């Protein structure tokens, strides 16, 4: 579990949004696996506008934090999960790391803010969808 808090907006992963999450829709991308609700409350973190390849990711299956090295966002082929099919996931990154279905939401940050939150795992590698592309976030 996880979420991204920026200005009214919530970032989850799609998979995870909740009732209250689709009751309040800004906008949803079943290819990237993320949602974005509206929020009451104002939000404080801030989203990263850069294009680092190197930073830091909670994991919760560890109760710890991983610095590491991923790839630039793209087009990747991912295996099926528990209740949904085997596809292509845009606008992903993969590190070398240990990532649990649970996992899922963990923030991934570098010097700049918050790049993107995990979204996949198996064979030894994480990948997390992407947040820097979304600028209107920010406004
Ligand atoms: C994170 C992880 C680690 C190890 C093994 C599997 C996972 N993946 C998931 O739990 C997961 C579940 C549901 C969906 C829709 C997606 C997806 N991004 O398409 C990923
Ligand atoms: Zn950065």
């Amino acid at each position: 579990s996880g979420a991204i808090y920026v200005g009214n907006y919530r970032v989850v992963n799609r998979h995870l949004a909740t009732h209250n999450d689709w009751a309040n829709l800004v906008w949803e991308d079943s290819s990237r696996d993320l949602l974005v609700s509206s929020t009451t409350a104002q939000g404080c973190d801030t989203i990263a506008r850069c294009d680092c390849q190197t930073g830091v990711y909670y994991c919760s299956s560890r109760r710890k934090h991983y610095p590491v090295s991923f790839s630039k966002p793209s087009l990747i082929f991912v295996e099926a999960s528990e209740y949904y099919p085997a596809r292509y996931q845009s606008h992903l990154m993969l590190a070398v790391g240990h990532s649990e279905p649970g996992d899922c939401g963990g923030i991934l940050r570098c010097q700049h803010g918050v790049v993107g939150i995990v979204s996949t795992g198996g064979n030894g590698l994480v990948g997390f969808a992407d947040v820097r592309d979304l600028l209107w976030l920010d406004e």
